[PDB]
């Protein structure tokens, strides 16, 4: 008999296991628990700070939401007004010294006449193609091509891709990108350039939150806050070490065994069927493809400068640079950073300098959040990438070679992004059944792999509808159907729900 | 206040109804009842019997489930193995002296060849532009050529929707048939022409089942049944004559009011906005068609004819019968009618005329049930419809002149189809909101109106997902998305959940 | 027996009957003899000129030859450099204030944008349509919709069609255009607009060359004095009045009968049909239709004005004057108007108004040649049309109102565009070879009615091309197959032929 | 100074030669002389005959004009109505032990009904394919899957042509066979297919005549013999064995030098640069691929079988004979074989077995003739081919096992076919024009090298249009444009035309 028995276990408390656990807690039947090996939850979307505090996310995360459920549950975790800051999502995309809005192709009017004639001729052959097509795309490169055509592909969301991915386009499949025909709007892109219009496809009503304080991790500090700590196990305490589906067992590596009825795992898959001890499973989830994230941050004294304004985040196509995106991370909240009177002595010049003295200046400041990507098929050399990211910052005209660095940040995060590539599903379909067939819930970002339902709304839905799947028979709709998820606003599920409020009577 | 409160009342216990009442019974968690204007449950899912022992359903009843939950909700209704028969989904169309075997298109080598090459010309025109198409049909008639061409279309889809819905394929949508493109598969016509196949598209893969006593309306009885009788009123006890939305109370025939938090309606939703006496709802609902239902049946003296044989319905598309579809119910179980040893007279011969002798002879019997469409565009003669079908029956090679009919029936139902009209998004997407602010779920054949959702298992499960909306926040997919639920089977829902077996434990 | 006895009689001296003459004059085999009613060869090839000295074609004539049979003749006729001046094919569309380079879709960056993006909106719709096409247009309408799409139609090639046949475009058939596919050179179009760029259709390889002196007319002149004299009846002697089909005798008007074995007939075939007496061809004739020409000629005080410079020909699609081309005649060779010496009074002001003096004031002068159509669906006001078309100078801005006009020229011609209209194949093959039948070869812009094969070259051949087939068995391919004709340079037939040279040896 | 000089010199006497000769006889203007190698007039359209009395033509010769002036030669050379035969043009393909009336793709009704299937799936995808197309193709093979789709075509015209032309399709162009689209007719093939119907190309208005004696040698023994015998010179007397291009002379074998101003060349374009010492034509002429001919020859005792009846000419695609057509000679003239009365001896039984008799024995007699081809990709053993020939004959079963073989015939002709190549025209442009600036015109079947203008018609027009363009300046159609003398009839030029006519007044 193990030390602890629940009904349904979580492991992980990112976004899918707090998902799982605040379900759980709202239909307050069955019995549960949530571990992690972490102290404090929140997974890829928690937050780091310097030690000359600099905050950091995992990259740039922006929220948005597709679900009432998700929301209801941030609100309640962050219920105050100054709890969020509000801002329009704008960014760009750099090329060809220009700062080119999103999306690219309606805005190529800023680029030479020349350019501008070799994209539309590429446009006109996709479009002819489009128009006698009678087949679905099978890669990511055929369905960019069909898209925007060659010229366009060739600027931006071809070498864009690579740049993101850590893989070739032709190596993925398309179906993650939604059921919307292959097709370009060339009447809308030739007309912005006949006019010579720019649009950015932004405006009063396009808008992310962001948490005031903490950053994206304040956001699952506080919704963890809010389950029954007694029933969570965060630190060395909650590390699993083994899984054993035959006897339905979990041990810690504190030697803590708790049994279950149900297991819902968010854990990297691959991590999981190393702790099943499963060769077969293991076997399969190595087949699975995935990136490495190091994430860099640059602090910067000075007030925001001209040339970078509201600028939110930014995409990078070209090889002057090894990230392929910045956030103005500085932008989202003024508490990302150090307030003006903060004294910080400068550690370098942009231009890679060490400056005159140790003096300790004071601000205003500002900051950039940058990604580099790394696979097998992408090396990073870690003992440069700092150096070459703010290089890239110069290349790219964000810093000024005499910009003042007053701290930096790198890390490395193994599992980063779940790799939609043409042998993803045929292998899924061999692990998620076959674990489903135990009583695992495998889900999230690498628990069940699907960036295209890969967000923190996403994840946290998947660990609801799981629990809603284990206990009232729900379909698992993020799961297995993202088009269907994606394209429409999900407003049924609330944290009260009939159930509570008939019940309190 | 009110003679009685329920958290959740069902008006109607036809499939919808007592599909929301086994939901709310399994979840045991808000009060409930469910009241009906018949002692008997089932709607239009109900049996009749005429005075000398046949059955007959409201129409041809053929059950095709695409959900467990309906499956596991018969098992426990009807669980031994011989409450049921199965049989295999054998229909043909009537067409030119000859019986031919559904799929239509994939069998015209039954026709005169001269014929067959209208056909097959037709249907290569129609492929040849499905190549180069880059619209949507925005008819059913522009749906049906662009699927079959012209001749095809002209032979049977075209004339027997007609005969069918009672309006125009012209003035119906046809989204609700639902996503494939419209589209011939020419090879598979032209393949079957030349080899000259007559293929049925049945076999031990395509089966239903039908149970063995009592016909349709027995299945019905049974679910009923495992409702806790207290909480059912059915019969002049439970008729609803008035529906006060503001008040949230519902008044009986009898004069007994009840009040309610949230209403399931499953009457037809023309009739729920006179109850409510609300005139906005009233003039809605006037703008939607439908078409009234004839059903005749026929007894007839003798063993099964050859030329009937295992038959089991029958399309009309020709000019020369009132129906639009007959049932050989006598094959779907022995008990539809007497048994070989029961005696009755002839009433009449085929032909119209006296029988030799008006003494009672014994069998066996088989029957025939037929169905009749009526319209505001398409009259019916209620006086001699009766003998119109039985002349059908002998235009049609059905009957011999000499046949001997010993049992007639004919009842006229005024609610038969929801008609997909070109006008019926439009009406029902201004009705059914409106509804729903007052806390209002009408859902159903009627309640709801879309016929592409309007079979036994989509209204039972119409009942299901209303009362899993109104306590566990559940989508209601069948509702909202038809083309989602029929494209896949749904099996996460069952009769027994993990909530059940956590609290049980 | 008749006063005149020959082989093959030609009726008329212009360009046609005059190839006839050169061929037969070549061959020096059967007999001959060329009437016409006018003492000056040269037909509707002819020039007139005014008391004050300026020289006008019947409407602007510019010479392409597809035949090296021509050149030679010509070549003969004005054997000197010096009797030819050679200008580029300069000419330009007036729309919207703008002097449009041809081809006009190349041209379009010189409307307002938000015209070009209608333009080119159409243009990628026809674009599109020509992709999946599978049909020939049939009409002229069609053909320019599916070349141009409709915006681009609108603005040119519709409006200006009209003013030119007299007829609108979905009225005429467009076989005549010839074989190329109809259908739009998108990417030509949209590059020039993106590049903002304008570029004519001419260069130092896309010339023509016109005569020094006597305007077109010269070359006919020259060419029939090189015909043997007394082969020749020019003047009122070589009326034709009467043509007697059966006994093969043609009537002068002073009563000379001539007889042939052959005839070869450029008068306009519904001349010669009444000629013959024939009410079945006077019947079939008066089916064709035929549009007039007006032709106004003004002459202009002053050097050449910076805003006409180099320009050849103009076409004219708006309502703001009545002319469909202007020709910059003074162009074309400096002898087609007065030296600048020469002294002329100011006849009035380009606004109308009287001269402040009427004393003769030296020039130099420069000139203007208009073209106005005239049908039965497009009347002309003979008694206002010239101040019409000087109104039109200036609303069209190629005078300013104090321009001083010199000299003025206004005729009538009855025939002069045959027009290809939807019954026109159907008319003629049905006369051509009654004609034929009776050994009558009618040829020529009227005689044979073909536009696509009615220039000057087109006609000179059509008459050697007659006598090739009465002499030695050649086939008549510029009557017959004009894609034929106009899609080769023709080399084979020579001034001075195998036949020739062996003769003489 | 030469032995003779004249103005033309035609070499060579087949029917492209004898052309020249009749229209420079006819036109009676220029001095001119025909040279032969041969005592006997015909080239490639002669005839042999057996020791035992057995005529064959060089394969199966059928005669289809497309010009009166031929008509007018022929009926000249041989103007009695005795002095033809009239045939229908029947033909068959031999497949799968039946004969299939040309054409074979409307005729497929005879095939196996899954064979049936196979044809008409891939002549749909073949349709739908044409439906968008909008590339020519650029092969032989390729035009032929786009007209039949790939089932036919691997039935009939891509392994029948193989053992035609001895190269792969995938090695020819298509241009060579006209410009209507490749496409199929669907419907057409699908309706036969549908009805079980079969029917061929032939009937009352779809004949050929053959001349009654001498077999098609007849024809050119007859035409030459209308010229003038001094003008001629045939024999070894008569053969070229030098040219000398720049001194205009010509030197036959028996060492006569002949002086030309322009020369007409019908002997393989090959040999003429050899006979020229022009090592670049000798160069240019080797890329030219040609195929050669086997013609074998059967006479067999007995009445025509049933099983042979009305057979003109047969197509053998398969691999079980050697030839690729068959001749059915006897029924093209009764003089094409010995009467019945005449005594021969059976050589062997088509088994290849002695005779039971050695005996000679009566008739009658019927014949057939049998054509193989070879080249450097398809060799042929020539010592075995008569026998191979005879067994095919069995094989096909048009002899049986013990007819009886009065006499056998077998020849070689080295050039046989000009094979329209990919490379075909570039290699030919190289050398036409060469040879036309030394006034030499080479022309017909391998003077010219063009297959699509090779028959009789074509090549007697070759010669006669060749002169033309030499004295008359005419176009030399049939030469530059084969798809324009085979769309018309031809019709303008006569063996009498109006010079002949006007001279002789």
């Amino acid at each position: 008999h193990p030390d602890i028995s629940v009904d349904v276990l979580v492991i992980g408390a990112g976004p899918t296991g707090l998902g799982a656990a605040k379900r759980l807690n709202q239909i307050d039947g069955p019995s549960w628990m949530i571990v992690d090996s972490n102290e404090t939850p929140g997974g890829l979307a928690s937050t780091d700070v310097t030690p000359e505090g600099f905050l950091y996310d995992v990259g740039g995360h922006v929220i948005f939401s597709h679900y009432k459920y998700f929301d209801d549950c941030l609100d309640e975790a962050l219920p105050k007004e100054d709890d969020w800051y509000t801002h329009q999502r704008i960014s760009y995309v750099r090329c060809q010294g220009q700062w080119v809005p999103a999306p690219f192709q309606n805005n190529i009017s800023m680029l030479p006449k020349e350019e501008q004639v070799k994209c539309i001729d590429g446009m006109i052959d996709a479009a002819l193609e489009a128009r006698v097509a009678n087949t679905k795309p099978k890669t990511f490169d055929e369905w960019i091509v069909r898209m925007m055509g060659t010229g366009i592909a060739d600027l931006f969301m071809r070498p864009y891709n690579f740049k993101v991915w850590a893989v070739p386009t032709t190596k993925m499949q398309c179906a993650w990108l939604g059921e919307r025909v292959a097709a370009p709007n060339l009447k809308a892109v030739t007309t912005n350039v006949i006019l010579g219009k720019t649009a950015g496809n932004w405006g009063p009503n396009a808008t992310f939150r962001f948490p005031a304080r903490g950053g994206t991790g304040g956001i699952w500090i506080a919704v963890a806050n809010t389950l029954p700590k007694e029933k969570t196990r965060f630190g060395e305490k909650g590390k699993v070490t083994k899984v054993n589906a035959n006897n339905k067992t979990v041990t810690l590596q504190d030697g803590t065994t708790i049994g279950y009825k149900k297991l819902v795992s968010t854990m990297a898959v691959d991590f999981l069927a190393e702790a099943m001890n499963d060769q077969e499973l293991v076997g399969l989830t190595k087949q699975l493809f995935y990136s490495s994230t190091h994430v860099i941050g640059v602090g910067v004294r000075g007030s925001r400068p001209e040339r970078i304004g509201d600028k939110c985040w930014l995409y990078f196509p070209e090889d002057n640079c090894p990230f392929y995106r910045a956030t103005i991370f500085s932008n989202y909240s003024p508490y990302n950073q150090p307030e003006a009177s903060a004294a910080l002595p400068t550690m370098q010049l942009a231009d890679g300098s060490r400056p005159q003295s140790t003096e300790a200046k004071e601000g205003p400041y500002w900051s950039i959040m940058l990604e580099v990507s790394e696979s097998s098929m992408k090396p990073v050399n870690q003992e440069t990438i700092l150096a070459d990211c703010i290089q890239g910052l110069v290349n790219t005209e964000m810093l000024k070679p005499t910009d003042e660095i007053v701290s930096t940040y790198h890390r490395r995060f193994d599992h980063g992004y779940p790799t939609p590539t043409l042998e993803r599903e045929g292998t899924l379909t061999q692990i998620l059944p076959k674990l489903q067939d135990k009583d695992i819930w495998s889900r999230g970002r690498f628990g069940s792999w699907r960036y295209e339902v890969g967000n923190q709304d996403h994840s946290f839905m998947l660990g609801v509808e799981a629990v809603d799947n284990i206990v009232n028979g729900a379909v698992e709709l993020t799961l297995n159907y993202p088009d269907f998820v994606n394209g429409r606003q999900n407003t049924e599920r609330r944290l009260v729900d009939g159930a509570q409020v008939f019940a309190k009577s």
